[PDB]
């Protein structure tokens, strides 16, 4: 049995096709302690990132800030002693995915100004899809962000560095009911259909379609190829520069609070559309 049994895939695989479970899918029903993890953990995952970079902003990704227990992957946070840096969990898939693929997590954001992330990046760091990217903080003055999921993707040129993502209002999704995403587990998925077409789904409903060169890559950073490179699955938290460069970063009191400082993932699952037998 799996934790997602009976929970449908909301995207359309095409006439005459069905969704086939990809083996990277993990519902985290095993024990993998922070130090050393477990055999099952390492069948799919590595600690850290796609490469040795330790992260943006004041982030320093740290292997002992991820663990699997009680049916959940936990990504936690803490102050790096004697510094302003933040130790954060991160895990990355050992193998990448390619379109067409539906990619979904069921997760509870941390109650922090940090980004809680479920996202995808090519080996060369030029192509990115962000499925969960959201900031759970209940701080006074952060209420707008607490009601929003950032639905986005990036294309980069590494040198000289350039970064494009969509920036229209609909890239920050709220349900209109005042839901604070941090308060419960929610499922967020993307159908990465082809290099020019993404569909975002929240709790089983299509909420945004990002389609065509004008929104995927209007500046031509992908040289006409779109979102086409294989991408690794990454589950992390981040202290991001657009926040901490500008005075928003966790306090020691927040980082010390076990009821706020952790981002939980019930499952990640991935499906490929395949012909019906
Ligand atoms: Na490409
Ligand atoms: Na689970």
């Amino acid at each position: 049995a799996a934790d997602w049994d009976g929970v449908p895939v909301p995207a359309n695989p095409g006439s005459g096709k069905t969704w086939e479970l990809h083996p990277l899918s993990d519902d985290f029903n095993y024990e993998a302690p922070a130090a050393g993890k477990s055999t099952r953990f390492y069948e799919r995952w590595k600690e850290g990132f796609i490469n040795p970079w330790t992260g943006p902003g004041l982030t320093e990704w740290h292997p002992h800030y991820s663990y699997v227990s009680g049916g959940k992957l936990a990504i936690t946070s803490g102050r790096k002693p004697g510094t302003n840096q933040v130790y954060l969990g991160s895990i990355t898939s050992k193998a990448p995915l390619t379109y067409p693929v539906y990619m979904e997590a069921r997760a509870k954001l941390s109650n922090m100004v940090l980004a809680s992330d479920f996202w995808f990046l090519s080996a060369d760091s030029t192509e990115e899809i962000d499925v969960i990217e959201a900031y759970g903080s209940d701080r006074p003055g952060q209420e707008w962000y607490a009601e929003r999921l950032h639905l986005s993707h990036h294309v980069f040129i590494r040198d000289p560095f350039q970064d494009y993502q969509p920036t229209d209002a609909g890239s920050w999704y709220a349900d209109g009911k005042g839901t604070k995403w941090r308060d419960a587990f929610h499922r967020v998925g993307v159908y990465w259909r082809d290099p020019w077409h993404l569909e975002y789904y929240v709790d089983g409903k299509l909420v945004r379609t990002v389609s065509g060169q004008d929104i995927i890559d209007p500046n031509g950073f992908t040289g006409g190829t779109g979102l086409s490179k294989p991408m690794y699955a990454i589950i992390n938290m981040e202290d991001q520069n657009w926040r901490s460069d500008n005075g928003i970063t966790p306090t020691d009191a927040e980082l010390a609070d076990p009821n706020r400082n952790t981002y939980y993932v019930d499952w990640v699952r991935f499906y490929k559309p395949v012909p019906i037998n």
